């Protein structure tokens, strides 16, 4: 571990997200902030909101900037809208320097804030293309590696607790570690493997093989990236593309077939329980990824088990129970690698060397039987076929 001051500055959990520290003005205003690697824009609220306790106050930073434009920002879980400007902003347990970045000053919102997340902005971590208005809006991190001299690249350890966690607990829990310029060796175990990063808009992947307990999918490897992959830090399931969800739900039925769950817990929409400390994780199968690799017909696989999965819930009568809720889901837009992917993996965001490196994390919750994996190489043909072209 070569940056003591970076790990453990997370907080958070997969289902509201995962935030950081970070001030923005002059004097210093303190924002907890998503870390969103799945967009790229930098916005904070600026404006009173019922789930906001504080907010981006302008008037009062000296070092304010007005860009007198406005910013309109709708998705499908919601929206926002802001205005543009920039000021200095830094990151208390982050690297030791202050930048100048454009900030989205959020003055109207539809199912952005959530009640008791604890996060008052959004950090858009991705490249400048999907940036709103347009490109030209530049992105926190291309700023504050033109102004210092920090490397050209990110980490990001994810740690779900591997059970429920209350408000109070949330609060106090370290959630994990996001080392900004470097790799913190003791975050993981094992060998780093790296995927090219395909295009850089999202972080843009291409997954070339996908096994259920072993057992290959076996589906013509394009529609697995159909229409793309990407990692994303700011979608809390593992989602796959529609036909991919249809076999892989029934490998994965197939393989728990010991045991029958309603049709709703498949579709992630409610959730089963166990009694305490019963939970049946050998049942449930492992899934692997194969990753196209650096080199030449080389590919690689990261494995996740079922606690990676199967999310971790408060019963509705908050019961002794473990229960929990089908992680993975169907995607109309590509495969989602979230959480439910990050959370067993150290991941490493070379942009400097277009790629992206996964290894076991150091906080991954297994069993005495099985644990996460990150191995390779495998030789894999025409991997170049599996990326999707419109
Ligand atoms: C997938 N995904 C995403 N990666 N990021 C967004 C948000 C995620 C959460 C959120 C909430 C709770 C938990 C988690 C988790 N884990 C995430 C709140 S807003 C932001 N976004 C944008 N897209 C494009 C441009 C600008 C923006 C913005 N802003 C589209 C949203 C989205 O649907």
């Amino acid at each position: 571990g070569s940056f003591v001051e970076m790990v453990d500055n997370l907080r958070g959990k997969s289902g509201q997200g995962y935030y950081v520290e970070m001030t923005v003005g002059s004097p210093p205003q303190t924002l907890n902030i998503l870390v969103d690697t799945g967009s790229s824009n930098f916005a904070v609220g600026a404006a009173p909101h019922p789930f906001l306790h504080r907010y981006y106050q302008r008037q009062l930073s000296s070092t304010y900037r007005d860009l007198r434009k406005g910013v309109y920002v709708p998705y499908t879980q919601g929206k926002w809208e802001g205005e543009l400007g920039t000021d200095l902003v830094s990151i208390p347990h982050g690297p030791n320097v202050t930048v100048r970045a454009n900030i989205a000053a959020i003055t109207e919102s539809d199912k952005f804030f959530i009640n008791g997340s604890n996060w008052e902005g959004i950090l858009g971590l991705a490249y400048a293309e999907i940036a709103r208005p347009d490109d030209s809006l530049e992105p926190f991190f291309d700023s504050l590696v033109k102004q210092t001299h920090v490397p050209n690249l990110f980490s990001l350890q994810l740690c779900g607790a591997g059970f429920p966690l209350n408000q109070s607990e949330v609060l106090a829990s370290v959630g994990g570690s996001m080392i900004i310029g470097g790799i913190d060796h003791s975050l993981y175990t094992g060998s780093l493997w790296y995927t090219p990063i395909r295009r850089e808009w999202y972080y843009e992947v291409i997954i070339v093989r996908v096994e259920i307990n072993g057992q290959d999918l076996k589906m013509d490897c394009k529609e697995y990236n159909y229409d793309k992959s990407i990692v994303d830090s700011g979608t809390t399931n593992l989602r796959l593309p529609k036909k991919v969800f249809e076999a892989a739900v029934k490998s994965i039925k197939a393989a728990s077939s010991t045991e029958k769950f309603p049709d709703g817990f498949w579709l992630g929409e409610q959730l089963v329980c166990w009694q305490a400390g019963t939970t049946p994780w050998n049942i449930f199968p492992v899934i692997s990824l194969y990753l196209m690799g650096e080199v030449t017909n080389q590919s690689f696989r990261i494995t996740i088990l079922p606690q990676q999965y199967l999310r971790p819930v408060e019963d509705v009568a908050t019961s002794q129970d473990d229960c929990y809720k089908f992680a993975i889901s169907q995607s109309s837009t590509g495969t989602v690698m979230g959480a439910v992917i990050m959370e067993g993996f150290y991941v490493v965001f070379d942009r400097a060397r277009k790629r992206i490196g996964f290894a076991v994390s150091a906080c991954h919750v297994h069993d005495e039987f099985r644990t996460a994996a990150v191995e390779g190489p495998f030789v894999t043909l025409d991997m170049e076929d599996c990326g999707y072209n419109i």
